[PDB]
């Protein structure tokens, strides 16, 4: 019960932030009860989702994400209960990573590229500790703090209370299998997507055909940064045999060694 209970008052709406299929997101601001600090806040209004075994699935799903405490894993800092459903976030100034790497492929260095893959894998592994498994991870659900600090967006629990085969493992695809190494999967496509400089992967390609071209052995390309000992790693979640992948405990070790000399690993423009 660490999720605070949030009075429709204590926070205003300033923008709206965009709006997808699961809400509509605000930049506003939130003044605690009985505080007189001004947090920045991201809020998160629900859709149509007023039925009473919903609502409770909803605050079910809103105290295990109030529960979800990493550097790396994007906090709730409440809900608001009204005539919607409000999610009240912590704002994240500089939007969501696949953006950010769209608009600053030239000045982004190898050496936050490589610290950014460590902390994505740093707060996945939290989720693997948890026993909760992501399920959505992407460049557009990683979202940035500062250019030096990433969070990750778990909403891929609440979200399943538009299907994103192109980060998908093939388990996911072929027999609706949701483990936390398809999670180590879209990691790699994550990955893929920030060494591409926010890169669509497999463009052109039909949804439908992409589970037949992976069983013909066919994978994401070598992006041309990425060395030998990165896009190996690349690969090396994209195995077919689940169990095979490594473990976001391994990819954090493999990463964090990696951050340790940055243009060893990627062949930016120097340096
Ligand atoms: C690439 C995927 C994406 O756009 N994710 C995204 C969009 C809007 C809102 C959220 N939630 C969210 N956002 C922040 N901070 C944040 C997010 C996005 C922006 N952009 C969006 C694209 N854009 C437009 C449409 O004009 C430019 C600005 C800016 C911004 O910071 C002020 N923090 C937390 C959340 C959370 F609720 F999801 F936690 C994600």
């Amino acid at each position: 019960a660490l999720l605070r209970i949030l009075k429709e008052t204590e926070f205003k709406k300033i923008k709206v932030l965009g709006s997808g299929a699961f809400g509509t997101v605000y930049k506003g601001l939130w003044i605690p009860e009985g505080e007189k600090v001004k947090i920045p806040v991201a809020i998160k209004e629900l859709r149509e989702a007023t039925s009473p075994k919903a609502n409770k699935e909803i605050l079910d799903e809103a105290y295990v994400m109030a529960s979800v405490d990493n550097p790396h894993v994007c906090r709730l800092l409440g809900i608001c209960l009204t005539s919607t459903v409000q999610l009240i976030m912590q704002l994240m100034p500089f939007g969501c990573l696949l953006d950010y790497v769209r608009e600053h492929k030239d000045n982004i260095g190898s050496q936050y590229l490589l610290n950014w893959c460590v902390q994505i894998a740093k707060g996945m592994n939290y989720l693997e500790d948890r026993r909760l498994v992501h399920r959505d991870l992407a460049a557009r659900n990683v979202l940035v703090k500062t250019p030096q600090h990433v969070k990750i967006t778990d909403f891929g629990r609440a979200k399943l209370l538009k299907v994103p085969i192109k980060w998908m493992a093939l388990e996911s695809i072929l027999h609706r299998i949701y483990t936390h190494q398809s999670d180590v999967w879209s990691y790699g496509v994550t990955v893929w997507e920030l060494m591409t400089f926010g890169s669509k992967p497999y463009d052109g390609i039909p949804a439908s055909e992409i589970s037949s071209i992976l069983e013909k052995g066919e994978r994401l390309p070598q992006p041309p940064i990425c060395t030998i000992d990165v896009y190996m790693i690349m690969r090396k979640c994209w195995m077919i045999d689940a169990d095979s992948r490594p473990k976001f405990r391994e990819l954090i070790i493999e990463f964090s060694k990696m951050a340790r000399d940055p243009q060893r690993y990627l062949v930016i423009q120097g340096d």
